[PDB]
């Protein structure tokens, strides 16, 4: 029934990754036949707190907290839990055994993409690093970049740029055009969100510098694929998941808790290395095609209790 | 084309820091079977932990003007000048488990950063991010130090995963010495309920200490490396040994000889030759009735193609 109300509260909604996650979640809600309520704070942590309050006051069955920072949200999460509202997070670490945490295995992601850069350059590169602090997934990936710089000391960070603005791709493009003049020795880009990467790449192609750079990113969408497969694209590899299936999982997890199910504390969606060469060799032009060609992207597996699986069948 | 220098005349020296335990014995067996297959001559010297002995061994092989040296473990500061000298004399060098700042020297490893991440995360997740861990590892070894970094990151991501003791030394009787240490560590930290041991010789000691004390159900042990000995000890009833992450060391050893032989043939090799490591759970061994490495590789083919230039694989056909 639609008596079951699940609220999705997000910090960030810009870009195809977040849009597809959102579609994912709506698609899963529709299959269960539950009511999904959405709210998005666009970077404003005060507004995010008040949105979570609205859902506590409305006494929803569950809240999904998407991104955010622990420090402001933590007492709101405790309050919600104490009132019988189930809580699951995506991309937020919470110290409470009642709250399953969903993530894309960000430590692995930060390791796979940073090593890919390292090995491709036989351990010697001048890297423009595109990332920013204060986001769970970004901080996790960051740690592994630091370990790659330790293991491969010829892999040098010559710049760190980037900010999450709500026009991130467009603002990263501008930054990257200044960064290339400031750091003419740079020959690689490591961008820890596809919206960062998109700006970097566009800056590279406009400058006519596609031969001078290799770009390594996180995440994959049809837009990323389209940009990867362009002739002379400097965009070499990305690591990520189908965010569509991640948003479904988020809603399934929430529904499972409402049904009284006890979930694992950590729900790790397994990320995949996707190279330009793999896409080009396989004539992949969109995500349908990609998940067909790399089926490890399309995996069923997490959080399908029998009752819930049976329920989706019915509808 | 078959390179001119290729076959018994091709001499390859394997200089090792450490030789104790089945992992290392199996690597050596593998190297010998690969040398047998190429028809080349493999020379072996093992320093058993003495860096000064290690330097003299490398130097003996330089003087003998072998075609190539494999440097196995060791530390870069003591060894770097012997490596550079060798390179200048036209001796080809490849390493296993030693990081070298020179583009002429391929480095073989088991992707130790991934190993350290995979095993440490497996512990974290099995305990839902709360555990009191006895950490068994020591500094001064390339692979151990790489794995160590990933342990530190797991402690950061999962702050309920607590290090309550660090133990271990590499001694020549490491398993037996780690048993003794583990007996004392369990008494000093009775709250401890997991072990993370970054070499199977450390793990073996820890597990035997646990079983002797009768505490198999109060502990879960996570390690690196896999051998038939490890398998046998994992599949025992009530074993606390629940998972290890590793590679087939025999194939790592074959690889090291192949690489060496490739360089002598004039081939340019990748700078990094990472052997892909695998998660191997006690549960997976039991469900599939695995009792030895033969059976594990068969059951898990990813443990099963690096550095096979045409001439080299063709050469192994003729022999
Ligand atoms: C601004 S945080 C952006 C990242 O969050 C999600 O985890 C996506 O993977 C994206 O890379
Ligand atoms: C003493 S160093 C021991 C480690 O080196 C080898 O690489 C094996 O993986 C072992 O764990």
């Amino acid at each position: 029934p639609k008596n079951v109300r699940i609220a999705l509260v997000r910090e960030v909604g810009e870009g195809s990754f977040f849009e597809r996650y959102l579609a994912g979640a709506q698609s899963m809600a529709r299959e269960l036949g539950v009511t999904l309520l959405e709210a998005t704070a666009h970077g404003d942590m005060a507004r995010m707190v008040t949105m979570i309050e609205n859902f506590i006051t409305q006494r929803v069955d569950a809240i999904i907290i998407d991104h955010g920072r622990p420090d402001p949200l933590m007492p709101k999460i405790k309050e919600a839990l104490d009132r019988g509202i189930r809580v699951v997070t995506f991309d937020l670490v919470v110290d409470d055994n009642r709250v399953p945490e969903i993530e894309q295995d960000d430590l692995l992601i930060g390791y796979l993409i940073s090593k890919q850069l390292a090995v491709d350059f036989a351990g010697n590169a001048n890297v423009i690093y595109v990332n920013v602090g204060g986001f769970a997934p970004l901080d996790k990936r960051d740690k592994m970049w630091q370990i790659i710089k330790w293991r491969f000391p010829g892999i040098k960070e010559v710049a760190k740029i980037g900010a999450v603005t709500g026009s991130t791709a467009a603002d990263t493009q501008t930054r990257m055009e200044a960064a290339m003049k400031e750091k003419p020795e740079a020959n690689a880009v490591l961008a820890m969100w596809d919206e960062f990467a998109k700006g970097a790449v566009r800056a590279i192609m406009q400058a006519g510098k596609s031969d001078q750079f290799k770009v390594y990113s996180v995440d994959v969408t049809t837009e990323d694929i389209q940009m990867m497969i362009q002739q002379n694209s400097p965009w070499v590899a990305t690591v990520g998941t189908d965010s569509y299936a991640v948003g479904r999982l988020a809603v399934r997890a929430a529904a499972a808790l409402v049904g009284g199910e006890k979930l694992p504390k950590y729900l790790l969606v397994e990320p995949q290395l996707i190279t330009r060469q793999f896409l080009v060799d396989n004539n992949i032009t969109n995500m349908d095609e990609l998940v067909k060609a790399l089926p490890a992207l399309g995996e069923s597996n997490l959080v399908w209790p029998e009752w819930l699986k049976a329920l989706t069948e019915k509808n």
